[PDB]
């Protein structure tokens, strides 16, 4: 029993952080066999003019307490690339993937190429993440394990003026509609995670908390129209089959499920709480919720 | 910006994983440097569970009914221990991922990060509270005992706790890494239960430090309180009492936002008594009290 946000376990992803420094500015790497992965704006913009003036020697890459030395440099999109003379041994088997909104994640925090933190989150419909980052957190990678596949889904780059944060996947393609420069960036209104509200109430039902149920079914369009009147998500076809094994687990259809959050939307929580808390959580997606409820290991 | 529950880094921790059987039964041990730790419950069966003597059915057993697996080789059992709740397992082989350890007992209400394991393979990572009843509030299912509590200050690792027993209520008991066990419980399957849990006041309070720290204020009030007339409304709603040592702990937050600890208090007080009125703190709609002072600091500072 218990219900916790859990990150998967962070030691493949520790073993792959590096300190990258350029002039005064010191971030975090993701040194994956040679090569060395950080956010273009170390070097900080037109940045094919600040990189071509750049030299091997003006990159320090460091990896504990060992130097390493760059042998070239280039840029992908918003991430710079620095080919080391040494491949990390403690490469893991990994993959770089685009996650979409919705889809959740593990995020290594790291500071001076050091982790500090392990958290899990969800990358939210308007493309932003909720973390917890402070200056020098730039670099920071999240990411998802399964088997022994680490797939890198993202890498920090900023912090916009809500707190919230923005930043890219590996191939350095931003989420949502964000610069890597210092100019006036806002993220757009938020929405719930339909799909992962749905999943938490099945979590919630495997755990012993059934007081949000009830006899009432809904069709996917009344439910939809109710989705939209409060900045919920539109719920798919995709989702009900993807909640299906859930479903069947506990013996409540997607559809009746789904009764009950409209129900929960229009007439609040009512002094309970659901799983110890008293919001609809939306950060565990159907994958998540499995996976936790049943043991699967790394 | 930002405040999320954080855990620490596992990575340290997932190279001591092991998994340790004994007859039928299958759980998770801490491989450090010669040493395998794990619950001493293993030699029993379920049979056994209601009434153990753990010095009686230890003594029937030999090296070589204990199977030791660290991934996929089989280390050898040379010698065995019992330390209270706890069965030390002494190996041919040490730890080469040892990390610098240490073993730590906690007291109610402080934090750490709890490794889940099953066959000696690591599965997530969450943050957690030793509640003031002694138990915590896990995720855990059959085959996690052994997991282990730790924290990581600096490069050392302390250990504070290894998984048990899932209590009644769906909350979970467990030892220090000396077998020692944290509150009034026992491991055997006679009927126990854990005492009424309350809130842990000192980390509600630095909770509200960090939502001032990141621009939060619509709690804070013109209001200040006496600590005796704190304590006797906050254990109406059945939050621990808040001690004189709680006040100076909290000390290095009230300097850093202005706004005194008895200040604080009487912000407490008003949203114990009004709720929250639609509004959250931090992204959260209840009072959280699984972040302490320290961990406040940390997170916010560095
Ligand atoms: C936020 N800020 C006013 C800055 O000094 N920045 C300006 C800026 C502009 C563009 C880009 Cl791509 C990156 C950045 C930097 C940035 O966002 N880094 C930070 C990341 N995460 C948490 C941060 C908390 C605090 C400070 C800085 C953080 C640095
Ligand atoms: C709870 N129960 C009737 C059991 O199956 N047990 C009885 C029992 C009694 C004493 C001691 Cl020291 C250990 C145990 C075992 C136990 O608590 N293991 C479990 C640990 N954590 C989460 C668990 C979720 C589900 C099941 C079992 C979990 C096994
Ligand atoms: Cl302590």
């Amino acid at each position: 029993s218990g219900f916790r946000k859990m990150a998967f376990p962070s030691g493949k992803v520790e073993g792959c952080m590096v300190q990258v420094t350029c002039g005064t500015t010191t971030l975090n790497g993701l040194w994956l066999d040679d090569v060395v992965y950080c956010p273009r704006h170390v070097i900080c913009p037109n940045y094919e003019d600040l990189l071509i003036r750049k030299s091997n020697h003006n990159f320090l890459v460091q990896a504990g307490n060992v130097q390493l030395r760059v042998i070239g440099h280039s840029m992908q999109n918003c991430v710079l690339k620095l080919k080391v003379d040494t491949a990390n041994p403690k490469t893991p088997k990994y993959k770089f993937v685009r996650i979409q909104p919705g889809q959740t994640f593990s995020v290594l925090a790291c500071y001076n190429g050091s982790p500090s933190g392990v958290y899990q989150c969800a990358m939210r419909p308007n493309f932003t993440i909720k973390g917890s980052f402070l200056n020098g957190s730039c670099g920071s990678v999240g990411f998802n394990i399964d088997y022994d596949c680490v797939s890198f889904c993202y890498m920090h780059h900023m912090e916009l003026p809500t707190g919230v944060h923005a930043g890219t996947d590996l191939e350095g393609n931003f989420y949502g509609p964000f610069v890597d420069r210092q100019t006036a960036q806002a993220a757009g209104t938020d929405t719930t995670i339909t799909v992962n509200v749905l999943a938490w109430l099945y979590a919630a039902v495997i755990n012993g908390d059934r007081w949000f149920l009830n006899r009432f079914t809904t069709t996917l369009n009344d439910f939809n129209l109710v989705a939209m009147k409060y900045n919920y998500e539109p719920l798919t076809q995709d989702h009900v089959d993807i909640l299906g094994p859930l479903s069947a687990q506990t013996g409540i259809a997607v559809l009746d499920m789904c009764a009950s959050l409209k129900e929960l939307l229009q007439n609040g929580m009512n002094g309970r709480t659901i799983l110890g808390s008293a919001l609809l959580e939306d950060e565990f997606t159907p994958f998540d919720v499995v996976r936790q409820c049943s043991g699967v290991t790394f």
